[PDB]
């Protein structure tokens, strides 16, 4: 399924994501370092924060405990639709999604 990370310079690139990956495994396997897991996608640290584009902040599963309580360590500010990359798992309802990518994280 289809995925849109657009850069902090409006650099936009799509990436064909299978089911049950997340989109930090997608991104760091592309080459979009900007969203890097430090901790390997386990909710322990931030640096693969990102800003999920309004037009799908529904459509996506709500954050869970752990990654409300390590959102609050984002380097970048820290916005209404930030999510940790590595909880948001593809599926083909999320065809189309698009988030932009913070270029700080640290
Ligand atoms: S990679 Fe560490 S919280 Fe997402």
């Amino acid at each position: 399924s289809k995925v849109v990370y657009v850069s902090h310079d409006g650099t936009r690139r799509e990436l064909d994501v299978a089911d049950g990956v997340s989109l930090m495994q997608a991104a760091v396997s592309n080459g979009i370092y900007d969203i890097v897991g430090d901790c390997g996608g386990s909710a322990s640290c931030a640096t693969c924060h990102v800003y999920v584009n309004e037009a799908f902040t529904d459509k996506v599963p709500a954050a869970n405990e752990r990654e409300i309580g390590m959102l609050e360590s984002v380097t970048a500010e820290l916005k209404p639709n930030s999510r940790l990359s590595c909880q948001i798992i593809m599926t083909p309802e999320l065809d189309g999604i698009v988030v932009d990518v913070p270029d700080r994280q640290w």
